[PDB]
């Protein structure tokens, strides 16, 4: 008809919160799409500066800053933030909980968790623990336009997503894993692989097409590369409530108890029978 | 809380009809937002494929075509459209009615009608006969958002707006209204005065605030300059739709019956105590 | 081809200072297309915050503001703003200058000025004393693309603007400058009436399609309705560096010594044998 | 200082037709960022309808087509066009050479190729025969904006670009090249992995980025997967230009003379040393 109607919705402190965080990925979107240091350093400050200003948050962690940042009390609320300001079709990360400490909790605690995918649409995947919801941003209205209720990944899927380059660094499971993708024992198709490189890139592709991501402890890294607060707490937590799981490969990821605010961990996530194969692996 | 969900949106084969003419604005506000006869003859073709291409019409009469246009027979459907592509912040304007005596049809017979503004956003008025609704251009989704619904004007306003560079050509009536909107007779304040000098930037304004907007019959135009077709009946029919009147000052511009698809006559309309006062003076 | 370049432009710390007040427009333009106090509101703290940020100046008067600003020791610069963040199709405009006492300098002393129009596209007529440069914002760069180089008023138009429903309040140089352009005694067409009613859209198109534009004072305001500081000095600098007049009617505007950061005056400006003739019937 | 300059660009009835491709290329960049086969069917006749009116045109190849589409007489011009209108962040790729004959010329009679790739900007590399430029497309202006000239690849990259879930059916050259980049018997860092599963944006990547690309020849599919005329060829050329190799693995892409219009053959193209490398192998 091309005629429309728009209505508010609400995910049912936290409410401005959210809104304030939709607001620097509105910016930080504008910021990507007529564009590399000095990106990182501009959406970083559009996200600490649009927290602190909703007068709800007290701490906040940047994928950024070597020290937890404490919000004047003028602005303090009760909630705590966690997140990547750029990641990487490139993306920002972010958890929210109820000093230091209080950004050092468990990913079970998490209370809102998203992320934003900045591609030929941006798009953010947002849950409060009612399931994930996904929205597409209208840069005309300035506003996020909810384009799937409850999302749900599939069972089992058909794709893994890994850098195999580092094939010789990786460890005994990783290489049955990939093994038994490539070369299946039960008469079915090998999977796709598909790795564009970019976390969350990766991990969105994972939720809607189903399958497996991979950044597992290696050689190198022991600890995995990814960073436990604000990169693979959120998105377990998304993967969690959209029916997948995520693993360290020896525990669930929002089990893990964070030790400092910029640790690693490793992180394997995806479709519940493709994650709960790989643990066999381990 | 920046989010929103959107609902397709109907007016209570026209409905084919309408999304084309709407999907042709779009197209014309994208050309002009990045802008003078070449955007009139772009503007004209735009409207005319669409609409031919929607199966809705058998006859179109455009203001830049000398005589009407007669839809093929493949595509024939049973509506009639008038409009003038371009006017004029510009606009578009149209009107709908189920051979050249097919546009010849008296305004009361409209089956629907609108115009559209290109402003800072691009606005339609548009009405089915129920009522009047306002949308605002989308242009990232292409889609109208609905604004208001059921838009009424003001029973009595305090603007007139006409050119009053014609004092010497004006006929006996509009120079004693005029008179009374400069100086009341009852104590009240003078009428402040507006005119755009673009026929639906001053009849949107009419509509929204109040009032009432000429363009008579004069010295030099004793058959007013506006076209009765595909200007005077549709403005006519919206600001009847809205509550006002419009008049050619001896009738109703919706009861004429047209002898030309090229005709004008005198319009004035707008609030219907203003409108009144006026054919008093007549 | 479709094909083109860029090239940065530059107008031959007032570039910082330029730079952050297009900053601003850009920001108040994308608020204005997505919509009345409120927009009052955070046009005003867009345009503090972002001239004080780029460390050029040291005292601002807004529109909005019973007194002046002065910046912070550490963001202070050489330059003085007076500026009229949303006036009104509305605008913004604003006069830079090199304590109270340095905002209330003679127009003449003006380094820059300039006004911003938010329509179908949002233009910025600029100057820095070597004529007016004509801009249009393309929000996808951010940037201001440059259209019109050092632009012209004509000698003499053929348009007349001020708000006639004022009738019975006219001083008599103004009845008799309206009665000459509605009965010219040399045998000419009378002028065509144009009044949008913002005074950014009514200077506008007086400076590109020439004519006369009056806010003269009355019976019910003697001193006129329209700001000194920061809407006449402005439009008086760019209507004159693009060869027009700008009177009180009994001296230049950038004449006037202020006396006061909200003052008001007469403004009649436009083509210069049109002021000419104005000030014949003064 | 937030001001530019625009200039007309020209790549050094050729120009009409390229004029066109990109005006396809801007509707079919608005149509993905608003979203599949429909998309598939709009973006082939936005590309057949836009190219024929050109008048530049004389036969077509379509992905989407069976047979080639000849242009009527009246439209009749002197080039021959293959493309794929919507490819796989997804893309647009063409060639153009100077009955079905024309469009079965090998890829050396290129007079002009290119490709486009709608991400958080929609980007077109292109080359007329003088090197690659890459534009940006800005949506408000809706012209192409050129952000690099003369772009070149990397002698040798350190990323390997393939469908590793393939591994069971590669033929021999290609288990010992992925070995190699996985195990390097020189004492270097294994080359990193990354395969979007798009093929233009892989080539992108491996333009931009260096390295290596391949969809070889493997068991299921003995002459690759992907089209000789509207895929291979035309990423050859632009390759090529930018100083890479593209192969076939036993022959130069631009060297194979087509059989079909529908043809498939292998594709391994990037940094000119990792393509030697692989045809070592071979």
């Amino acid at each position: 008809t091309d005629m429309l109607t728009l209505t508010r919705y609400v995910m049912e402190e936290l409410t401005q919160l959210l809104n304030s965080m939709l607001t620097a990925i509105k910016a930080i979107s504008s910021a990507v799409r007529k564009a590399v240091k000095k990106l990182d350093v501009l959406s970083n400050s559009l996200v600490i500066n649009m927290l602190q200003s909703s007068y709800s948050t007290c701490v906040l962690v940047s994928e950024e800053n070597k020290d937890a940042i404490i919000t004047a009390k003028e602005k303090r609320g009760k909630y705590v933030v966690c997140f990547d300001p750029l990641d990487g079709s490139i993306g920002t990360i972010f958890a929210i909980y109820r000093s230091e400490k209080d950004a050092l909790q468990c990913g079970r605690n998490i209370v809102a968790a998203g992320y934003a995918l900045y591609g030929s649409a941006t798009l953010v995947a947002l849950s409060t623990g009612q399931g994930v919801d996904l929205f597409m941003l209208d840069p005309a209205l300035g506003e996020f336009v909810l384009v799937e209720k409850d999302v749900k990944i599939k069972k089992k899927g058909k794709i893994y997503s890994l850098n195999e380059g580092y094939a010789k660094y990786f460890d005994a499971a990783t290489t049955e894993y990939v093994q038994k993708k490539k070369f299946p024992e039960d008469g079915s198709a090998p999977y796709g692989a598909r790795y564009v490189g970019s976390m969350v890139a990766d991990v969105h592709r994972t939720l809607v097409y189903g399958g497996i991501f991979l950044y597992p402890a290696n050689q190198k890294s022991p600890k995995g590369k990814l960073r436990l607060l604000y990169e693979c707490n959120p998105v377990a937590y998304i993967i969690e409530q959209a029916g997948g799981l995520a693993t360290t490969g020896t525990q669930p990821v929002l089990d893990v108890k964070p030790e400092a605010i910029h640790q690693r961990v490793p992180l394997i996530l995806g479709s519940p029978e493709d994650v709960q194969e790989y643990l066999t692996c381990v």
